[PDB]
């Protein structure tokens, strides 16, 4: 009845390497926006200082769970803009101008045409790409979103959508930085 | 057969006391709203005078069930702006501009985009927050919602959103005010 | 302990003709756009150039899933147009004009007319065609798809469309092409 | 036949822990162990008496900003001292007590555990000296969702050095773990 | 982190104890094992005839008087050698004797215990001794309805420095614990 | 011929080790437990920024190109102070830290496990160091078909001392064994 109620009680987790409980610590943040310039980025879902700024402290870490929704600003009503996403590893030669001959390959509009609540909401399958956002080992089939937009006569400046990519995931194994 | 049919019946609650039964008292009020002003106000699921002006005849409360919900009135048709939303704790340095950072991170439009029937409906995790509205203590880790909207050129006065949060709470433990 | 842990392990399908496990290869390409002409054309499940362009390394082939989505291009915005879609087998004598009148019959505009995001996602029945999309024989009750939207003063040259007929196929057996 | 360069101390206390605010229903959520280790405070370069509270210091709450709920689980104050202490001493006067004691950083002394450290100068062989912040005379919890005292807060102390340098004679490097735990959301 | 670690130093055992009052029948009022440690005495920068004697300990009478039944439930001296001790060392004497016996600070070597002591100077002279007051000699017991005789005076000496420093080349402290119990029948 | 021996000091303990690719089949090539030591730093000449990663440690590395399968058995750091830190001390930091960990080897106190240390000038700091590198933390794993990340980083580091001595006051080196496998195929 002392200190053994239950003593211990672990149930560490295990994605590739088995270490200590790994808290699901989420995310949210915009990668690449669009609005006022021919959209063209293709970003990681591993190189992202976001990410890189929360999995560093640890070793290991996987995506537990992986999105990217477009949140049109006040704009694009007057000056629509049509958003090209599409989930891929970081492998592949799917290029933004690739979008949607690769599976996933998603298009839509801003303003007049559906998009303001309910968001996009365009979740990423685990079964496409690697969970182990960062672990001793070198893993080339990461998480990797795509984007285009062109962006014809809108130099309003001030963009018109967001593209951020949210998520949750799981980190072990102390890295031990600065601090 | 007289009064025992059966005498008892003491099912009460327990969100961190056992206290009589309490009863689910919903509620519905827009703490602050969006339309012809720089929208960015931080208000609290615990602060809020409404909440605050049915917990007071009790002494602890847990929030059950809490939304946000955003009316577009009769504007924003001509004069559209962007609401921002988001829950989260009254700790956190989660200003309205980090909106979209945090996890939870809403963002939508008025008018001709997607914002009338079937409302915004954005629930609130109780995994993030604390259902103890009020207790003997003082919890820091309350609900609470955040908006933005900056509002451009809009001087038409009447707000062109609601941003109400409803949801329903527990209230048990009398506290014998006035009456 | 050594080769036998589980020594074989072979589950392979069978949708014609029992082959080795054969493996989902997804896919994601338009058959046919509409936006400034005429649209009106009878593409079919089989003889797409992408679809043949990966069921040749091999002999047979089962679609175990298909699709059709319209993506609204940044315009259709001031230039709307109806796109008809319907699934039907190489069969029949359900031609572009004869759209509606068929089972499966699809009607959707485009800009201020519901658009946009969620995409239109027009499923295919396996139930109305076959699965075997190539074999040792030639099967006539092959998917395909049917467009039309005879697009009236929309000069402006780019699409307002896509028309992407998407979902996975099994392919086994193999068929030694080049390499 | 051996050697072993480091001396540790406890400090002497009575049982006092304070009053934790409990888990949910049902226990609790996964969580970590947290590792940390910071420049508290250093000395030789001025009368350097000062004191730190491990509820607020930057290189602690950095591991915990992102949990809103995490308790200590074991910390050390540990004092390393430099060439200098060699050539100047330098004397630190640590205790660890909880945020209610109104101990100033000068009267260490006259609080029971508090302890004196020469350090330096030549009889002394001069090494690493540790004193275990005894979590029992303290809310071991940090972070929660309720706030309150009895937090871990360090002492320790110097008088103006005779002979000063722009180099620490000596610096105590306090460490531990924690065990973080439930989401603080925020992220950005 | 444990080298030069222990030097807590005993004192000669009297073998004999120190009789107190009674206590009487009916139920006993609670008791609070209140701690303390005070500074005791300086060194160095005179000649210093240190003798305190716990039964009119300021700082621990300064816990006595809201209840009247103090008991002395052990205690210690510290001899904290200063940074100054090192370059500047000392011959510390010290002793435990019961408030009756004649012993002047002086006479201490004389008295079977006599603690000799040299700080700094010398190698490892620069460590703490930690000194027990080992109860059976004197009066567990330390204030109630009647004073006694028995009570434990600790004593130390050192004559003066060639210089008498600005401040102590040394320190020492009294530390231990009392139980506290019958309350005093107060005013608010 | 046992007196000051032993030394040999330890660094934070990560609990956390470093996973590694896999194992196939077949069966498996010999293994040579070939041993290994070469001069890593100097110290005292100048401001040294000590941080030797083994995985690209010439010395080992030059054991390691016949193979394809480099596993480090286990190693350590020593600390050798030369005959000029008996007169010119110096304080040597030290750590052991995965090849990922953003840590330079100034915040080696500020990282989990920064040892410090001080040669020559105090007593018995003449004294030789053997700091081990407790393979849980680092991949036990140094060469194969893939490069890993976790690989250890021995770092150390001592600011210019007064008189950046024509030669090291001191000296490290690290020391441990590999077992060699998977021979490269190669020409003769």
């Amino acid at each position: 009845k002392q200190a053994s109620i239950p003593a211990p009680g672990s149930i560490l987790s295990q994605p590739n390497t088995e270490q200590s409980p790994a808290i699901v610590l989420p995310f949210q943040f915009e990668a690449t926006t669009f609005g006022t310039a021919e959209t063209a980025a293709q970003v990681s879902l591993q190189t992202a200082d976001p990410i890189t700024k929360l999995t560093a402290p640890y070793r290991h870490a996987q995506i537990v769970e992986c999105k990217a929704i477009l949140t049109p600003t006040d704009l694009a009503v007057s000056n629509p803009l049509t958003v090209y996403l599409a989930w891929v590893p970081a492998n592949s030669p799917a290029t933004p101008t690739q979008i949607l001959r690769v599976y996933g390959g998603q298009s839509f509009v801003l303003g007049g045409a559906i998009s303001a609540a309910k968001t996009i909401e365009v979740p990423l399958n685990l079964d496409s790409v690697n969970r182990m956002l960062k672990d001793s080992v070198t893993y080339t089939d990461t998480p990797k979103l795509l984007a285009y937009s062109r962006a014809p006569t809108n130099p309003s400046k001030i963009p018109t959508a967001s593209i951020q990519i949210s998520g949750r995931i799981r980190l072990s194994k102390p890295m031990l930085i600065a601090n």
